Parts: structure tokens; C-alpha cells; sequence
């Protein structure tokens, strides 16, 4: 019944049929992206109309198309031919991964480079990596992947332990031509294995860990209705899933007495980029846009009960499309559970004699994705006290290289002859805000120091200041941890009982933003990552901070183009885009498999409620 | 057996007997501080000599004394007379707090001020607060407390809802004299109650929360021997307790194969200051040194199973002295338990076909203290992967004032006419480091951005720089979040298998430090709080960042005087002092009882191990 329900297998099957009959899905066609469109702005939208947006690739070389389909009415709404040299290439197809290794295996230049290193071509795996946009004029308008090689000594060997440095190849995956093979010199292939399940490396497993049993004898406190509508401890929201963004949260609201109060209309991780900081020509082009180029939702893991998600777990199993339009279910792809979160509030009062303790809890919505060597967990948390938090968990296997004799300023040594180049992992959260409704504004809040003097005779006073961001051209902001900088999203037309506008405060981790030179290709293509906070006026088609077609786009798409419109954002329907990330100098302890590291942000109420919203939590 | 065992009731009774026999503990004497001394440097040393440090107050006005006694030998080792006008007053005694309200109730100036406000003296509670050092010459060498008034409408009423602004009194608690009563004008006493257990305010309690059951069917994975020695998942440490500092961690070491590797010799929160930022003369003197002035261990709560600590809990019940030298047990004052901590490492490899998931856990050691309106939780965490983390949790009732009719730049409004002055909560962690032994050094690590050009033609490279701090005069450092600044504690004489010095990296939260004007009294007394990191050479008598006697002491002691010695810290026995804190602009949601907010720091291994230390964790 709800317009925000997950796509069903039947809907995807109908989309396939509609495309088929319209002549848009022949044997040369591949679906590179398929997803449901959100309803357009309308606080009275009545008619059911489920629309899907489709990116159609052509393996014969014809122009790709963007198509919009109505599954309710069984019609093609629009179909546009795309000029990819202008607006960017389509996302990478899973089937194009195999093509890189297969094409190189018969290329004379590749084979000669392997022969010089005495490597059996049957043991060389090639990581197929996005190309970016650099100096190679012949690549404009062509679909290019670049390949880096790793040796697998046997079928269950971790190939990441054996990078083949000094060698990179470029491949046109449509015409199936190897355009360049670059061999800069022979590096020893690191010989130690990195097989973290080999007992010779692990040693005897510990026998010291006793079990922790987490159960809910009466079942969980949340309800799920309509497939994906959650109600939990005054919170209300819909859990969506998109093959590009992954888990998307819709309609986050809080029941304050009898009123359902909106907080966030749509929350997602709209892009994530992994730029590498090694200036070697073998890797100096390396930048993954995991969301925009690869689509993190299509690589979501099936999560195992008791291992990935522990406790009383409710699963969602989203449905996506494969490259031919068949529905594919991601079994147990989303875990949902509540967990104890320590003390919520506590006071022992000498004068009243009352001792008071309450416990906190959080609702967890999570999924995990695997993109080549890395694995990322995306966690959304809702707390009893109104706090909303996102946390990314990075693990997997670090991307490796040779460690040069004589050392390096841009690569860590992990094992003899084995290096790991410096890199970042930078996320963009897109928060379509709706604090008590759509009339919102953003203020930047800095701590203010005051000088000792008249009105401050003891030199103890300090204060704060708030600056309203009124137009998009002034809404590109940087962090300042030293002045305690935060950003408040308020509704100037909705006041609390003290006659102050209701608000939520965004707390950033204040980690470094993109480190690349401002003139670099990656700074132009990932401009969002150069600043901590952006605010735009809502528009239906401004979905991603990097634009719709990130792969091999020359730069400037997304946020810098949106912001240039310089629209009014003071008491309007606005979108907050928060950049946050990890700067990873790999350590020895990250090898051969990396313990989780985390980054995130959170939002806390700031005069949204008329008093603490957790006075009605029982002692239990 | 162990020299680091908790003090026993018998040891405290023996200290009392030794002091009595020596003529140092007659009827006019009070014990203001008593604690066990750590063994001096020297492995083995004196077989067994348990020594105690005692601060003895004299209620007749004679000079107090600092005394060291050997309980093993039954002897006074030293006893020095203190000149408090020079070196500071002793910590506040619990029995002095009651004196303030009683004395004021019979003072004609106080009664006249309350009569002017139509307040019944029987309903007026007085918060007795530390005095600091300001402009009042008559306070030098006297024990002064300052009192602020709150109305309690009935015996179970929260008096914090009803501050009596415009009024403060100063009391000599030894002479039992009211020195000054200052009345700057009548403010309305806010009338709304703040009774968070009153059903009229809470509304009906939630019935939606279903139970979460956390059990360990086979018991916990850690062992406790000798009363306070912990072994857990390769970690080894001793849990100490001191009436000033609270929980102290000793001898933190990690069992790496067959070798017990030291990491931290002693970890404690050695001071915590709460400065207020309201320039009103009624409160501009207000600064709590909860550790140095009040002694946070003295006010530790008894923690209730299933409410304060949830799961399979092991308790310690530390013993402290009362003011007469009698042992007092704090029943269930320390909770210890292990917690599931989500995913530890995870990877699904396309090439090898191996799917791998491991779960994390942490050991938790915690205690809670209550000092007037505030309640603070102190949490130490040990993780499987070698990470050590501290977290402070702040809750309780915010300190209140009137809210002035025309608004305020230094006070938040919480309720009609009710204000909450801005303040900070700032901690100092003292980490006596022992990374693989006592030969350590500290390096400051910043990210280095590189310009596009020769050797960086694509403008993608970035790097890092490490600067060794070689002498105390250069080891006073500031955070820099924009450059990703961290500090590495390494051992230059102990290398990992890659021939790099082993180390641990300190990750700060990069919150603002002390905001007061540098010329202020509080900036001089809390100089540690003005910088994020200090490094000193170890010395037995350099225990607290504020010195031994903080109460009513001007500047001149503590960290600024220690670092003036300019000692070699490059590969020496060193101590790291880390300042971290919360800047609190109270929100409506903090009233009438504050949901927990948190701050802390963590240390992560940085090439301490030769590879990941959790390869031997089983799948379960
Ligand atoms: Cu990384
Ligand atoms: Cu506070
Ligand atoms: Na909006
Ligand atoms: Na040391």
C-alpha cells in the first residue's frame, strides 16, 4: 500500500516485460542500473504510480539510454539517448570484470611482461578498476577499465599478498581491445602468503572465549508493517533499498505525544570515494567511486545469524535486477535489531533522597557490501533520546603494492617487500531535511571566546554565535574543531514552548577532507569531498553529489553545478550534504586482514522537544 | 601477595593505629586524604612495603600535616607541617559541607536576604562549593566554602528547579564564621518543578519496551586473582582504586605469544575541572576541581545489578578511610564485564571463495560518582585488537540560575525563568607509558599535503611527517584536526619484524580546550587544560597536573612547573598527560535530568605487533 515499499520481484519482472515489448531490451542490451523513483513533492499525493529509472547499456557500441517506466500503467514514460563523452559513462557491469583478465591473457605485451617475471598467466588475477579521466585523449567517449595484477599461488590463496608492481594495462571493454600495457620495471613479487585461515599463520585458535548470549524472550520492541515500515520507541520510518546507494531511510519521524513530527525526509550515503595517494604511474590514477561507479547495493552480503548480526534479528531481503532484467533477491541483506546502550540518565540526589537510573537502547539498521578487496558496513542507529547516528565500518584486505627498496613517502610496509599505498575513504551523506516540516534553515554555530575586561572582570565568560546560511553560494562550509563548530538545522516557523525555533544539531568527527591537490582530476570529479558541509535547495533531479554518471566524467558534475544556481535556502526545502572520511596510513596490524575502523556523524535534538523526551522510560 | 592489591580494611585500621600511637591522630584531627603509594621504580625492590600517604586536617586551626606511613613496618616514615597559604588547602571534607547551610540559617544578613524574597529559611538548601582564589585578601590561609541557594518546596522536591539568583555567601568552615553575604538584587525564583519521577511530568510510562537478556551461560571469559588482577583475552592488568582519582589501571600488558609485553604502567584520570562561563558575580568564581578538591572516589556509587551494570557482572568493593581513619567499604563500587562489540574483521573474497567473519568484544571497567548535581561515569575499555579506550559519561542535573528577562549571551533557557549557565567539563588523563618497557618517546604525526608538479604530476600524492619531542620544553602540544594530528608513543629500542620501532597511536577527539581568558584565575590554576598534550619525564612526586593541594591554591604548581625542568624525554621513562573535555551549552532536552553525553580518547597499536593480533580468534 505504501509508495515507499521495497521493489518486489513482480515489479522488476514487469519492468523487464515493458522494456522488452518496447524494443529497448534486445540481446545487445544490459541493465546497468535499475531503481524505484521516490514520489515527487506532494503533501496530498493520492494516485498510485510506481516509476522505475533504468540505465540501459549496449554491448555492440550503440548509444546507451536512460529510461523511465511506469509499472503501474505498463508504459515507457521517457527514453533518452546518452552522449557519454559529454555526460559520463554508465556504471561498471559485473560481467565486465571477467573481461579484463580474459582479454589480457591473450595480449602479447601482457604475456611478455609476465614471462619476464616468470609468472604463469593462469595464476595471475587482474583487479578490474575504474579508469577516471586523465591525459589519454583516445579514451574520451570509450568505456575503459584499467587492470592491476596479483598472483594466486593456488585456488584458495589470497592474491592480495602477491601484487605485481610496475605493470598496468588499459582495456576498452566494448571493442575488446587492450589499448596500453605499461611496464615500468621489474619489482619482486612479495612471497609471504596472507592466508588468514591457514593454521600455520593463525596458530592454535583461542579456547578462552566464553559465549555471550543475547536474547529477547518476548521478542523485539519494534514492529514491521507493509514489508519495510518500522515503528520503535516513538520513532517511525521506512527502510528502502537502492542498488546504487544501498539502504535508504525515508520519512524519519518521532511521535511526540499525539503528534507525528517529521525530522528527516530521506537519508542516504549518496557517494563514497577511495582516492589513492601513491604518485607511482602504476597507481596514481586509482580512485574508486564505490557508490557511483560500482553500485554498493548490488554487492551487498547475505548476513549470517549469530556471526554478522547477533541477537533477536529481523531480516529484510531486498530485490534488485540483474543485467538482463531478472529479479535477484539478496537473502538476509539487511539486519534490524535493537540493542542495549548503557546508561541513559542517572542521578542520586542528596537533598531529595531519590536515586534514579534509566538504561538507553538503540535501533540498528545495517548492511554490508564487498567491493573487491574492501568490505564496508553501513550502520544507522536511532536512540531513545532522539539522537540519529550513522557509522561506517571499514574492514577487508588493504590494497597492496611492492615496497620499494629504500622506502617510500606514500606507502606503508606491511611485510617483507609488501607495501600498502596511502589512501582515504570519504563518504557523502545526503540528508533531505524536514525538521517539523519542509521550511528549514541551517545555522553555523561557533564557540566565542571573550576577553577579560568590563562585563567580564574575572575573565571566565565564553559564548557562542550562530550564522544563518541564506543562499547556496555561502553554504559551502568547512569544519573548525578548535572553535567547536557544529551546524543546526532549524524550522523558523515551528517553535518550542520557550518560543525558540525547533532544531537538530549536526556533530561531525572533523576528520581531514580530500588531500589531493586542488588542480587534480580527482579534486574536480570528487569536489564534494573538498568541503565538510554543503546545503542545497531541494530539486527532484539533484540526487548525487557527483552527478548521475560518475564513470569517466571529466569533472564538476553534481554539487559544484547545483550550488552555482545560488538559490534561497533560508526557510526552504533544503538538503544537507555532509562529507566525512577516514585517512588510512596502513599499519602492520591491518595485515593480512584488517580489524574494523569506523567513522560517522550524528544529529542530536537542539530544542526540538519541550523537555527531555525520555522521561517516560520505565525503570524495568 | 601483589604490591598492587587494593587497600584492605585491615590496612586502613592499621594506619589509624600507627597515626594514633605516633600522636598524630588525636580528637581534633581529621583525615582529608588517605591512599596507598605505588612502588618506586625497581623490579622487585623491597619485597613488600605497603606505604600510605595521609593528609591530616586540624579542626582547631593548627597547621595540617602530610604524613607517609609504612603499614608493613608499623612506622611513620615522614610527617611535614603544611603552610596552606603557600602550598594550598587540603581537600574539602564531607563534614564541612553540612556546616555551610547550618551557619547561614542563623546569619542576620542571610535571613534578611531570604525575607526580602519571601522565602522560608527551612526550605532553602545551600550548595556548598569550592572557593577558588580571587580578590578577597581575608581568605588567604583560611578554609572557605561559597554557598548558592535553591528552594526545596517539599522533602522530595528537586531543589535545582528553584535557584535563588542574586545571592551568594562565603563561609569560613573552621572558624564557623560567615565572612560575606552578597545580594545583587531579587530575581524571581522559577516556579515549575523538575521532579522527573512525578507522573504529572512523565506522563504514563511506556509499555512498549521488551526485555533484552544478556547472559553468559558458562560464566565470563576473564579471571580475577589476588582480588584485583585481571586476565582477559591476552590482556593482563591490575585494577586499583584511590579516593582522589577513582579507578586506576596498573601494569597494562599484552601476552604476545610467550611474552608479556608492557604497554601502560599506570593510567588514571588525574584531574577534572568544571569551569563556568557566566560573568555574573554570583557565579563567576565557580570552578569545580572534582578530582583535586572534592576527591571523586569518595563519592562513588554502589552500582545495582541489572540497572547500572547489565550482564554477567563481577564487582569490586574498594575500601576507603572515613575522616577518623575507620575503613568504609563502597559496596559494588566497580563493575567489570565483557561486552559483544559487533564485527571485528570481515571479508568475502571473489578469487579465493573464502568468506570470513569474526566478532569483536571489549572488557569494561567502570565506576560512577556523584558530586552534588552532577553524576559522572568513568569507563575503561580493552578490545581484542589491542585498542585501549577511555570514555567519560556525563549526566545528572544541570546547574541552574535565573534566566534574565532580557536574555543572556552566557546562559541557556531551560524552562520559564530558568537558566543554565554555559560551562565545560575537562579531564586530564595521566598515562605513565611503558611501551615494551620504559624507554619511550613521543612523535607528533601530521598529514602532509603535496603540490602537483614534478614527481607528483597528477596531484594525488599525500604523505605524513613525524616530529620527535626531545625535551619537556617542546612537549606542550595542541590538537590540529584539519591536519589529522595524532601522537605516537614508541620504543626506539624495541623493533617489530620490519625493523621499525613498536608504537601506539593516541587518537584525540579534538574538542575545544579551556575557553577562559589566559589571564584569569582559572587559567592559572587549570593551566593543564589550555593545551591538548603534555609530556614529562617520570618523577615519583609529579602525580597530578594541578599539584598536590588544589583547594584555594593559586598558580605555581603542577604541569607548568614540572616542564620547566626541561628534561630529556627522547627514549626515557615518560608520562603523557592528555586534556579532553566537553563544552556544554545546555539544551531544553537536558532538563529536568540530562541524557548521557560522552567524551574520551583511545590508543591503537601502530606496528606494535608483527601482524594482526586477532588471527587466532575463533568463529564461534
Ligand atoms: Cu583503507
Ligand atoms: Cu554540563
Ligand atoms: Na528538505
Ligand atoms: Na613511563
Amino acid at each position: 500500500a505504501s509508495p515507499f515499499r521495497l521493489a518486489s520481484a513482480g515489479e522488476i519482472s514487469e519492468v523487464q516485460g515493458i522494456l522488452r515489448t518496447a524494443g529497448l531490451l534486445g540481446p545487445e542490451k544490459r541493465i546497468a542500473y535499475l531503481g524505484v523513483l521516490d514520489p515527487a513533492r506532494g503533501a496530498g499525493s493520492e494516485a498510485e504510480d510506481r516509476r522505475f529509472r533504468v540505465f540501459i547499456h549496449d554491448v555492440s557500441g550503440a548509444r546507451p539510454q536512460e529510461v523511465t517506466v511506469s509499472v503501474t500503467n505498463g508504459t515507457v514514460i521517457s527514453a533518452v539517448e546518452l552522449d557519454t563523452a559529454a555526460t559520463g559513462e554508465l556504471p561498471v557491469l559485473e560481467e565486465e570484470f571477467e573481461v579484463v583478465e580474459q582479454l589480457l591473457a591473450t595480449d602479447e605485451r601482457w604475456l611478455k611482461a609476465l614471462a619476464a617475471r616468470n609468472l604463469d598467466v593462469s595464476k595471475v588475477r587482474v583487479a578490474p578498476l575504474s579508469a577516471g579521466v586523465f591525459e589519454y585523449a583516445e579514451e574520451r567517449g570509450r568505456r575503459i577499465l584499467r587492470g592491476l595484477a596479483f598472483v594466486q599461488d593456488f585456488p584458495e590463496d589470497s592474491a592480495w599478498a602477491h601484487p605485481v608492481d610496475g605493470l598496468v594495462a588499459y582495456v576498452d571493454v566494448v571493442s575488446k581491445e587492450v589499448t596500453r600495457v605499461i611496464d615500468t620495471g621489474v619489482f619482486p613479487v612479495p612471497a609471504e602468503h596472507g592466508n588468514y585461515t591457514d593454521p600455520e599463520l593463525t596458530g592454535p585458535l583461542r579456547t578462552t572465549q566464553k559465549p555471550i548470549s543475547i536474547t529477547q524472550p518476548e521478542g523485539p520492541s519494534f514492529t514491521v508493517t507493509g514489508g519495510n515500515h518500522i515503528e520503535w520507541e516513538k520513532w517511525s520510518l521506512d527502510v528502502g533499498f537502492d542498488v546504487r546507494e544501498g539502504v535508504v531511510l525515508h520519512n524519519i519521524a518521532f511521535r511526540d505525544g499525539d503528534r507525528l513530527r517529521p525530522i528527516i525526509n530521506r537519508a542516504s550515503i549518496a557517494e563514497m570515494v577511495v582516492p589513492y595517494g601513491d604518485p607511482s604511474p602504476i597507481r596514481s590514477w586509482q580512485n574508486y567511486f564505490d557508490t557511483g561507479e560500482y553500485l554498493v547495493g548490488q554487492y551487498a552480503n547475505s548476513l549470517e545469524l549469530g556471526c554478522d548480526c547477533l541477537g533477536d534479528i529481523t531480516y529484510l531481503s531486498p530485490v534488485i535486477s540483474d543485467a538482463f532484467g531478472n529479479p535477484r533477491e539478496i537473502r538476509n541483506g539487511i539486519c534490524m535489531h535493537e540493542e542495549d546502550w548503557g546508561i541513559l540518565a542517572k542521578h542520586s540526589d542528596l537533598w531529595s533522597g531519590i536515586n534514579y537510573t534509566r538504561r538507553n537502547r538503540r535501533m540498528v539498521i545495517s548492511f554490508f557490501t564487498t567491493i573487491g578487496n574492501y568490505d564496508y558496513g553501513f550502520y544507522w542507529y536511532l536512540y531513545l533520546d532522539g539522537t540519529i547516528e550513522f557509522e561506517a565500518k571499514a574492514t577487508g584486505v588493504v590494497f597492496t603494492s611492492a615496497f620499494p627498496e629504500g622506502g617510500s613517502d606514500n606507502i606503508s610496509q606491511l611485510a617483507p617487500g609488501l607495501g600498502a599505498p596511502f589512501h582515504q575513504h570519504i563518504f557523502s551523506a545526503r540528508l533531505d531535511m524536514a525538521i517539523d516540516g519542509f521550511t528549514n534553515r541551517v545555522e553555523e554555530e561557533d564557540v566565542v571566546r571573550q576577553t577579560m575586561g568590563p562585563g567580564n572582570e574575572r575573565g571566565n565568560a565564553f559564548s557562542r554565535k550562530r550564522t544563518v546560511l541564506t543562499r547556496e553560494s555561502e553554504a559551502v562550509r568547512e569544519a573548525d574543531a578548535r572553535t567547536g563548530r557544529t551546524w543546526i538545522i532549524s524550522n523558523p516557523e515551528s517553535k518550542n514552548r520557550l518560543n525558540e525555533p525547533v532544531g537538530y544539531k549536526l556533530h561531525a568527527h572533523n576528520q581531514p577532507t580530500l588531500l589531493a591537490d586542488p588542480g587534480s582530476s580527482i579534486a574536480r570529479r570528487a569536489a564534494f569531498a573538498t568541503k565538510d558541509l554543503w546545503v542545497t535547495r531541494y530539486a527532484d533531479d539533484e540526487r548525487y553529489p557527483t552527478g548521475d554518471f560518475v564513470n569517466q566524467h571529466s569533472g564538476g558534475a553534481g554539487l559544484p553545478s547545483y550550488i552555482a544556481q545560488d538559490r534561497d535556502i533560508d526557510g526552504q526545502d533544503i538538503v544537507v550534504w555532509h562529507t566525512f572520511g577516514l585517512t588510512h596510513f596502513p599499519r602492520v596490524e591491518d595485515w593480512p586482514i584488517m580489524p574494523v575502523d569506523t567513522v560517522g556523524f550524528k544529529l542530536r535534538p537542539e530544542g526540538f522537544f519541550d523537555r527531555s523526551p525520555v522521561l517516560d522510560v520505565p525503570a524495568n
